[PDB]
DNA sequence: GACCACGGCCAC
DNA sequence: AAACGTGGCCGTGGTC
């Protein structure tokens, strides 16, 4: 392109080199724009910030943090990698869109910014009479974007004494399980590693190997095969006891207070828009959406988010979404009954699998049900469900066609979007969000199968988390004229802070929005609570 | 120091 | 482990 000087005219695509993946924490290395055939490479890439009026380009949400995170409010636009997703959710990352749509992923800001003007003139060619992909592009995937980097930008608060209080408590009982496991194993050695654990339990002491590793076919450590050897051998509990722990300590109680950032006071994950083959989001750096919750010392963890002073978390989750999702999409007039008569069906799994009353269902007897619900409906095999319930293979065989006959148009449902996907080679969401599974016509019975897995699977979870994102940008106009803030979303979830005045108003509010972001053959139903922490704001 | 594969496991 | 699906991060074990 021909160099011409900073800065650049309305509409050019910017390209930037960061320090670091991390936009919160990244030093803007250069600044760069394209258009017109021309390249502009700005002289300080801070300054020249304050010069843009969008963010256009590659990876624009990221520039977009990083604006925020100086005070400036540059929001993204168009970002070939959203065209490049919706095509195809294969396409994650620059290397591979440039490698597939004409051009190369350097690492110089204007080159960036070239390359950013001719994928996206070449996507927007690919995309012109794709009405559907359009639809999503403009109306969900493009402004989500924008939602985003404000959620990138605000962060979290955690709290860090406690976390670190946390870290020396659970310390204490990591060095006395390993006490007890290296008495019971009549020698130490280092319980973190799977090797040495394999021939400790298998070939030292006398235990039965279940089950065998994918790639390297060594002796499976897992906890399944854990709990198969539950009472085999008391030292098995305490390994169960030491990974659960070491787990939590190594990567949530240890390294999340050291991610405190120094200007915000608060903690910043991101939140990846092209990472998933469903069209859900994903989080990371840190991944704040598998946050400890199930057990006892999780839920502490969970805890140490919490509201700024003055403010209040509002959690709210959608009910049973893919199952009704699922009443939806099949046109099941069983499962949608379920749901116009108000019923659940994880708290009617756990009172079958518990044998106890829905009102004797605690959050763990729900969560076990849950997976059993959508392990079923999602291809879980006889066998596989008769060890998780802990039932003959006649039973749990019972189960699944108990499951499938409530809900005959299901099936009816997935052979459909099978013979679909034969045909035109990928599913698609209510939206019509496109995942492209070759492999539904493989050769070898157990790939086919898989990908039929993966398949049936991807209309369901995409179509909520379609919704999701449609509610993301529906609601958040309506939580900044209050004054609030969208934290975190977790697939159906979402996380906000609050004025404490206000927070009774927000929550009535984004409960609304939610439920009403598109109806459904079913009602959406939303359960929102508020607490000074994530924990108590679920409750 | 940078990467990587693998087994393993947290969440939805 | 396994004919549930979707992610990201850990320590180990290893290379360059
Ligand atoms: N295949 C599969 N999908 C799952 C699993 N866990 C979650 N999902 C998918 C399917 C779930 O619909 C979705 C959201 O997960 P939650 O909010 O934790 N559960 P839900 O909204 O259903 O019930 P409620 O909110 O009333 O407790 O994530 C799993 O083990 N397997
Ligand atoms: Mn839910
Ligand atoms: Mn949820």
């Amino acid at each position: 392109l021909e160099e011409a000087p900073w800065p650049p005219p309305e509409g050019a695509f910017v390209g930037f080199v960061l320090s670091r993946k991390e936009p919160m924490w990244a030093d803007l290395l250069a600044l760069a724009a394209a258009r017109g055939g021309r390249v502009h490479r700005a002289p300080e890439p801070y300054k020249a910030l304050r010069d843009l009026k969008e963010a256009r380009g590659l990876l624009a949400k990221d520039l977009s943090v990083l604006a925020l995170r100086e005070g400036l409010g540059l929001p993204p636009g168009d970002d070939p990698m959203l065209l490049a997703y919706l095509l195809d959710p294969s396409n994650t990352t620059p290397e591979g869109v440039a490698r597939r749509y004409g051009g190369e992923w350097t690492e110089e800001a204007g080159e960036r910014a070239a390359l950013s003007e001719r994928l996206f003139a070449n996507l927007w060619g690919r995309l012109e009479g794709e009405e559907r992909l359009l639809w999503l592009y403009r109306e969900v995937e493009r402004p989500l974007s924008a939602v985003l980097a404000h959620m990138e930008a605000t962060g979290v608060r955690l709290d860090v004494a406690y976390l670190r209080a946390l870290s020396l408590e659970v310390a204490e009982e990591i060095a006395r399980l390993e006490a007890e496991v290296f008495r019971l194993a009549g020698h130490p050695f280092n319980l973190n590693s799977r090797d040495q654990l394999e021939r400790v339990l298998f070939d030292e002491l006398g235990l039965p190997a279940i089950g065998k590793t994918e790639k390297t076919g060594k002796r499976s450590t897992s906890a399944a095969v854990l709990e198969a050897l539950r009472e085999a051998h008391p030292i098995v509990e305490k390994i169960l006891q030491y990974r659960e722990l070491t787990k939590l300590k190594s990567t949530y109680i240890d390294p999340l207070p050291d991610l405190i950032h120094p200007r915000t006071g608060r903690l910043h994950t991101r939140f990846n828009q092209t990472a998933t083959a469903t069209g859900r989001l994903s989080s990371s750096d840190p991944n704040l959406q598998n946050i400890p919750v199930r057990t006892p010392l999780g839920q502490r963890i969970r805890r140490a988010f919490i509201a700024e002073e003055g403010w209040l978390l509002v959690a709210l989750d959608y009910s049973q979404i893919e199952l009704r999702v699922l009443a939806h999409l099949s046109g099941d007039e069983n499962l949608i009954r379920v749901f116009q008569e108000g019923r659940d069906i994880h708290t009617e799994t756990a009172s079958w699998m518990f044998g106890v009353p829905r009102e004797a269902v605690d959050p763990l007897m729900r969560r076990a049900a849950k997976t059993i619900n959508f392990g079923v409906l999602y291809g879980m095999s006889a066998h596989r469900l008769s060890q998780e319930l802990a039932i003959p293979y006649e039973e749990a065989q019972a189960f699944i066609e108990r499951y499938f006959q409530s809900f005959p148009k299901v099936r009816a449902w997935i052979e459909k979007t099978l013979e679909e996907g034969r045909r035109r080679g990928y599913v698609e969401t209510l939206f019509g969000r496109r995942r492209y599974v070759p492999d539904l016509e493989a050769r070898v019975k157990s790939v086919r199968e898989a990908a039929e897995r993966m398949a049936f699977n991807m209309p369901v979870q995409g179509t909520a988390a379609d919704l999701m994102k449609l509610a993301m940008v529906k609601l958040f106009p309506r939580l900044e004229e209050m004054g609030a803030r969208m934290l975190l979303q977790v697939h159906d979830e979402l996380v906000l802070e609050a004025p404490k005045e206000r927070a009774e108003a927000v929550a009535r509010l984004a409960k609304e929005v939610m439920e009403g972001v598109y109806p459904l053959a079913v009602p959406l139903e939303v359960e929102v609570g508020i607490g000074e922490d994530w924990l108590s704001a679920k409750e």
